[PDB]
């Protein structure tokens, strides 16, 4: 139909129903789409024109997803920072974006100030009142409401992600976006949802609430996960679902308010975007109650590219925790060795993907983008192997394995051996030097609840007698905690084991 289209005509469906809710704001459908309206009209009189880059620095406010959806509406070059990003990975972005104009939250202008500074942009406008720039929502107030279609070219790009790539900003037009959001129907269920993003509007959460919108669903805001929070927002907000990465979810199923909570009104949990740790998803199960989890792999460049059912979590004849799930539809996905060549089901190769959800390509990085795509095929950069049932299994990304001795030991299988255990918790693999082999095999496990001293040698044992002995552990260090990035942090394990 054409994306924007479908996003309007979701806001149309669902006119006289709430469409965004936040803690401090709630619109109607009908509501939502006069100021997306207007707001497009006060970009344009702006001097904003098709495939003008807006850089943009918000949270997750009701204003910003209207903000997002207006300028891609007019045909506009979306460029979220998320305000998590350092202020100097936020300045590079900016001066690559050739960037037409800088749209800040006011609560922020500060941080605004010092990016203007460092890359001076025309059409400097603020979320509301504040010392820099023009305010866009005072401006968009006094436009007219009437609609503005949607006459940019359908394949040019209208989004810009930071945070691709195994820096990256990927492209995103509306052919794209429309198939993320068919294959999101195909994922969370027919709309309309009512859909807990607390997730950044700058990029991925900005594409969700899209998605809700256009399936005539209500989008939950909060600016960034808390689980007593969530949990209170789930029964008060009576949400159908909430997107979580997986350590969220554990931090769901193990809070002391649960059993306080309503969870009722959820259809789904969807998880994703980190490696999940099938024993915490497993006990998680139990907790919640029923078949609630829905695993997801998709990245920025891929769109979706697998998913487990809530109904395949607890087949009856098969364990599939330590999957990704099978193929969307309309996606096709290859195994392929180092010389790119396809491989038989059940091998280990490098995931390979080919659907129309696939990324226009990163901005401003050719050379990147032919690396990354070749013959219209995304290179994911993680390791994995098919079975015949059409299941994926993730073993490892491609930058994580051990080679030991020549041989391939894939670290997040081993990670899943040793979690499968009930003495640990979590697990994360790495290599360090070796003499000898020249790469080692060193894990760190955390202790589960009730679990005095581990048995190292137990843990050797069962990972030699499921993967094989090079797989083996020859460094295993118990430790309180495993180091997070802002996935586990690899590289700081490493640098640790060193001392
Ligand atoms: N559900 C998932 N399970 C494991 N890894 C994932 C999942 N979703 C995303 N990822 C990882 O993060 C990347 C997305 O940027 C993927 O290519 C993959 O390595």
């Amino acid at each position: 139909m054409g994306y924007l289209h479908r996003v309007v005509e979701g806001l149309k469906a669902n006119a006289g129903g709430e469409a965004l809710v936040s803690a401090d704001r709630r619109l109607t459908g009908a509501e939502t789409l006069e100021e997306i309206h207007r707001t497009a009209r006060a970009l344009a009189a702006q001097g904003l024109r098709p495939g003008d880059g807006v850089v943009t620095l918000h949270g997750n406010g009701v204003e910003a997803v209207v903000l997002r959806i207006a300028v891609q509406l007019l045909g506009c070059r979306y460029a979220g920072l998320r305000p998590v990003f350092a202020t100097r990975e936020k300045a590079n972005f900016l001066a690559e974006a050739e960037a037409a104009a800088f749209v800040y939250q006011p609560d922020m202008a500060d941080e605004a100030a010092e990016l203007l500074r460092e890359v001076p942009t025309p059409r400097v406008l603020s979320l509301g009142p504040a010392p820099l720039g023009e305010d866009l929502v005072a401006l968009a107030g006094a436009q007219s409401a009437e609609p503005v279609e949607f006459t940019a070219d359908e394949r040019a790009a209208t989004a810009v992600g930071f945070t691709g790539g195994t820096a990256k900003g990927v492209c995103r037009a509306p052919f794209d976006l429309e198939a993320c959001l068919d294959a999101s129907l195909t994922i969370f269920g027919e709309g309309p949802w009512r859909f807990l993003v607390c997730i950044p509007i700058a990029d991925l959460g900005g594409e969700m609430a899209e998605w809700t919108l256009a399936a005539g669903g209500t989008v939950v805001l909060r600016e960034d996960f808390e689980p007593a929070d969530i949990l209170a927002t789930i029964g008060a907000e009576r949400t159908t679902h909430v997107f979580c990465a997986p350590g969220w979810v554990y931090q769901l199923a193990e809070h002391p308010a649960l059993a306080d909570a309503d969870l009722s009104s959820l259809t789904q949990i969807p998880y994703g975007g980190a490696p999940s740790t099938p024993a915490r998803i497993a006990d998680a199960l139990e907790k919640l109650g029923r078949p609630l989890l829905v695993h997801c792999y998709g990245s920025q460049e891929g769109g979706w590219m697998t998913w487990l059912s809530a109904e395949d979590h607890v087949r009856a004849d098969r364990y599939l925790l330590n999957s990704v799930g099978k193929a969307l539809p309309g996606t096709e996905i290859a195994i392929r060795d180092q010389d790119g060549a396809d491989l038989p089901v059940g091998t280990v190769g490098e995931v390979c993907v080919r659907s129309t959800m696939l990324m226009r390509g990163y901005w401003r990085l050719p050379e990147l983008t032919a690396k990354t795509v070749r013959d219209g095929w995304l290179h994911t950069g993680d390791l994995g192997r098919l079975d015949t049932e059409g299941y994926l299994y993730l073993v490892d990304r491609a930058k994580d394995v051990i080679i030991v001795e020549a041989y391939n030991v894939y670290s997040q299988e081993v990670e899943h051996v040793l979690t499968g255990h009930p003495d640990v918790r979590y697990a994360a693999v790495v290599g360090v030097p070796d003499h000898d082999t020249t790469e080692a095999v060193y894990a760190a496990v955390v202790p589960a609840e009730g679990v005095g001293e581990i048995d190292v040698d137990e843990l050797r044992a069962l990972v030699r007698t499921t993967l094989g002995p090079v797989h083996e552990p020859k460094h295993l260090d118990v430790v309180d905690t495993i180091p997070t990035t802002p996935h586990p942090d690899k590289s700081a394990l490493r640098t640790r084991w060193r001392a």
